């Protein structure tokens, strides 16, 4: 680390494989040239689309992702066609008659399931020296690859965290104000109680500082546990205002108060670490940023996970139809009631638009350490852009009415897979050393900690355990 990181082009470049190899399965599966049941082979291909491919991209053909990128995209074509060229249900009186419900979406479980391969094995590539230099993280200003992650998490358990507010809804009596509360602290209990484990055992560790990322104390654990805490409080207000006029509120705030002196600045910068509130200052102040990352991503997460359009869903969690409301329908309910693609190619102009006029204005740049503006600007229109393509590509090949078993595996066991990760990563670090490795070498554990994971993940989906911590 320590050194100033790339560019956007790049990181667009390098991520595009997770969607690229997404739809190359798609259409190997529509090729209709596979076995219809289960075998060796299938399982070889999977492996080979999910794991191999990101490990190649992330280390070997870092600076050619674009040779990469048509080596797999094309093959699976040709077979598509040459399938298609050899070879010889949707009701409206069903929408009519369903309700209002819940669904599970496919492009979600892609999602899902690509960002933790990623992290998984970005955590570990990054102690070997063929693992480029350019995107290991920068200290205050920059940006590089793995500074994008805090920020993508936090956008997922944002989106995901909705249903509970809209199954929430359809309940006849309202909870009470200290029941939620109980409800939240359940929801992060695992977390919170991992996040205070390591402050009782630092001084046992005796590791190296890393004290400017979030502080003597403070912790990633922490943060993600404490935020539905304190935006259980924030609904009476809601009441009154829409959701994502307290994220603007929040953010033009914090902006206005870094911007307006130097003086905050210096104070976050330079003072000593003597009290309390100085040895955790950018923990503290990165929360004014997580908040607003949270918010948008929950008021995202209305429009997707129901299973038909309502009335004023892009901007309100409602279950009312509108079937009745189509009688003489107002200019307003018409525009403000739209499917999914819809709602997110909207969302994602507008952030565009926003984005490419703020940051021709912006005196400073991308600061993850204390999560300004731009930086969740950046994040934000990140995830827009990307599940627009993966929502564009089920309409295309028309399979929303199962994925590969690698991210269905990944999916349904994350912490625990996490966890075990960072276990054997941290075993690794031991057992050997690693700078001084040869690249065959660096290549060859990397490809047996990659298949003991699958195996290990796979194994346990197979037979049908789920593990809750
Ligand atoms: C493509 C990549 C793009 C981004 C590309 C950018 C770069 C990407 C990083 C790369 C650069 C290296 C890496 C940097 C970053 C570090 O180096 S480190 C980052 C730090 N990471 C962490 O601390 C891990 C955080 N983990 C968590 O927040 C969570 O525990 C997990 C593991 C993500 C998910 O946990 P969980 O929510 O308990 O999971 P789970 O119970 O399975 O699901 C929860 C709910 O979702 C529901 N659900 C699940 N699937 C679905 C579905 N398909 N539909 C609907 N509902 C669903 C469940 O039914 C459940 O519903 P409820 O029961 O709540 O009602």
């Amino acid at each position: 680390t320590g050194l100033n990181g790339g560019s956007i082009t790049e990181i667009n470049a390098v991520t595009s494989i997770a969607l690229v190899t997404y739809i190359s399965w798609n259409l190997l599966k529509n090729s209709n040239l596979m076995p219809p049941g289960i075998s060796s082979v299938q399982y070889i291909i999977d492996f080979a689309l999910n794991w191999v491919a990101l490990l190649l991209s992330i280390t070997i053909y870092a600076s050619e992702p674009y040779l990469l990128n048509t080596l797999i995209l094309l093959p699976c074509l040709l077979a598509f066609i040459y399938g298609k060229f050899t070879s010889s249900i949707y009701n409206k009186k069903k929408m009519i008659t369903q309700r209002f419900q819940l669904e599970k979406k496919p492009y979600i479980t892609a999602y899902r399931g690509g960002m933790l391969i990623l992290t998984a094995i970005a955590i570990l590539a990054v102690d070997f020296p063929i693992f480029p230099r350019r995107f290991a993280k920068v200290e205050t200003w920059g940006t590089s690859l793995m500074d994008l992650g805090v920020g993508s998490f936090v956008f997922s358990n944002g989106i995901v965290s909705s249903r509970a507010l809209l199954k929430n809804l359809s309940l006849k009596s309202k909870p009470s104000f200290l029941k939620n509360a109980f409800n939240a602290l359940k929801s992060g209990g695992t977390l919170l109680f991992l996040g205070l484990l390591r402050l009782f055992f630092v001084k046992n560790l005796e590791y190296q500082e890393h004290v400017t990322e979030y502080g003597v104390h403070w912790n990633f654990f922490i943060t993600l546990s404490l935020l539905p805490l304190v935006l259980t409080f924030i609904d009476p207000v809601t009441r009154m205002v829409p959701r994502c006029s307290i994220a603007i509120f929040i953010s033009c705030i914090y902006e206005w108060l870094l911007l307006k002196d130097d003086r905050t600045l210096n104070f976050l910068i330079l003072a000593d670490r003597n009290c309390f509130f100085s040895a955790n200052r950018e923990g503290i102040f990165s929360f004014l940023g997580y908040c607003s990352i949270f918010l948008w991503g929950q008021n995202t997460g209305f429009y997707l996970l129901g299973n038909k359009p309502t009335l004023n869903n892009l901007y309100k969690p409602s279950t009312q139809d509108v079937v009745a409301a189509s009688k003489k329908s107002s200019t307003w309910d018409y525009w403000t009631s739209v499917t999914p693609l819809s709602g997110l190619c909207i969302w994602s102009t507008i952030f565009l638009v926003i984005s490419q006029l703020v940051f021709q204005y912006h005196p400073y740049s991308v600061s993850r350490r204390f999560a300004n503006l731009p930086y969740t600007l950046w994040v934000i229109t990140y995830n827009l852009l990307f599940l627009t393509g993966y929502c564009l590509t089920d309409k295309i090949f028309g399979n929303s009415s199962k994925v590969a078993e690698c991210l269905e595996s990944i999916n349904s066991n994350g912490l625990f897979l996490f966890l075990l990760a960072n276990v054997s990563t941290g075993l690794v670090n031991m057992s050997m050393v690693t700078i001084d490795s040869s690249p065959l070498k660096s290549f060859l554990v990397l490809l047996a900690y990659c298949s003991f994971i699958a195996v290990i993940s796979v194994f346990l989906y197979r037979k049908r355990i789920f593990i809750k911590l």
